Formats: C-alpha cells, sequence, structure tokens
DNA sequence: GCGATAATTGATAGG
DNA sequence: CCTATCAATTATCGC
C-alpha cells in the first residue's frame, strides 16, 4: 500500500498553488512560471511541490 | 511592503 | 511545424 502524506491530498476549491525552493508559487490557472519547467525536468513532478492553503508548510 | 503598470514567459489559436 | 494573440508571472515604479 502507498502509505506515505504525497502532498496531494484532495483539495481544489481553496488556494491551491505550486511552491519550489524558490519560494515562487504558481495558482496552477493559466500557464506557469518558467521555474516550475525546470523543477519539472530537475527529475520531480510538479504534483511533488504542490502546497495548497491547508497543510500548508 | 502593498498596489498598479510594463516586460517576459507559457499556452492556445491561426496558417 | 511556425507565427500571432491572449493569459499569467516576474520585475519596476508609485504610494
Amino acid at each position: 500500500s502507498h502509505h506515505h502524506h504525497h502532498h496531494s491530498m484532495g483539495n481544489s476549491s481553496k488556494g491551491v498553488y505550486y511552491r519550489n525552493e524558490e519560494g515562487q508559487t504558481w495558482s496552477g490557472v493559466g500557464r506557469q512560471p518558467r521555474w516550475l519547467k525546470e523543477a519539472l525536468l530537475n527529475g520531480m513532478k510538479k504534483e511533488d511541490f504542490l502546497v495548497k492553503d491547508t497543510e500548508e508548510e
């Protein structure tokens, strides 16, 4: 069984955004910032750094 | 530091 | 596949 945090959860109707080491955040709508592309090719899925208004760090 | 305006970056539309 | 237009993000100016 996949017993981990996964930082995904079931949330969408809230302040959902992507946050990387740069501290920059993406709303998830429209188009992603230049760092999203970099983080994606960095070897990690964008979902791996998906933080919402809830369960936020 | 927060708010608005301008430039760059990403996706969608047209050829 | 390449060029143009619209939408979001990042940076600069104003408060």
